[PDB]
């Protein structure tokens, strides 16, 4: 990744919070987003640097760009693409009941394309969810289509606590509660979330953890065969993104 000096960035309005991060609008000597990691253990900063490294080595129409990393005292900052309309989950809840199925199918295909690209390079995202899908274009006007960018996955899944992994249910693959196969589950859970206008299935941390421990399966979408195949507890039985992209 590219090293960004603190003199090259300007921190503006708070946008929201991610896992161990605060996300702000900013300027780069370009409008950007600044993902400020909390003062953290070296294992967490390393998992954050691994994400910056992964996203700086890939290039895809539907993957958000990473400008680089800035170290500002105890704060690690990932300088990433400012995407015009922000997260898909927020937008879906605001537009609940007025998002057509054809619009949702375009998003699913664009997301499956980004994930097929990663799968072919044997790279894991590990945080596929509506919150990490950003809208560059809304596709509300006649003759237009939405355009998504899959955000960086933030602090790597391998560095998170059990409590943080439970907070990720239902996007978290069940085998991760105690491989590219995990993104097939994240993809399936994101299709449910999109189908339900940003209302993902599953509640308290104990109820979510009990759901996976008891091997219960997620609700069917209101995409039924595809979610049923992606959301299986057997990782090797999940279809490839080549097959998913064909089935879509
Ligand atoms: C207008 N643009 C954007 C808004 C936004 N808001 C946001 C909204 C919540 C609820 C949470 C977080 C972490 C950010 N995030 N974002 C990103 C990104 N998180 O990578 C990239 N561009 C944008």
């Amino acid at each position: 990744f590219h090293r960004v000096d603190q003199k090259e960035i300007t921190q503006l309005s708070h946008l929201g919070q991610g896992t161990r991060t605060n996300v702000y609008e900013g300027r780069l000597r370009l409008r950007v987003v600044l993902k400020v990691l909390d003062p953290s253990h070296h294992d967490i900063a390393l998992a954050f640097y691994e994400t910056a490294s992964l996203m700086s080595q890939v290039s895809h129409t539907h993957l958000a760009f990473v400008h680089g990393v800035c170290v500002r005292g105890p704060e690690n900052i990932m300088v990433t693409e400012y995407v015009e309309h922000g997260p898909l989950d927020v937008w879906l809840r605001r537009e609940r009941g007025h998002v057509p199925m054809a619009w949702k199918m375009v998003v699913a295909q664009q997301l499956a394309s980004a994930l097929s690209y990663l799968e072919n390079k044997n790279l894991v995202h590990g945080n596929v969810c509506g919150r990490n899908i950003l809208l560059a274009r809304l596709g509300l006007a006649e003759g237009t289509s939405p355009f998504i960018k899959l955000s960086d996955p933030g602090v790597g899944l391998g560095a998170l606590s059990r409590e943080e992994r439970v907070e990720r249910i239902p996007w978290l693959a069940p085998e991760c509660l105690p491989s590219t196969a995990m993104d097939k589950w994240g993809f399936g859970a994101t299709l449910l979330e999109i189908c339900f206008d940003g209302e993902a299935p599953l509640r308290s941390p104990s109820e979510k953890e009990h759901f996976y421990q008891r091997q219960h399966r997620l609700p069917e979408p209101s995409l039924a065969t595809l979610t049923s195949q992606c959301l299986t507890y057997e990782p090797t039985q999940r279809p490839s993104f080549r097959t998913i992209l064909r089935d879509l």
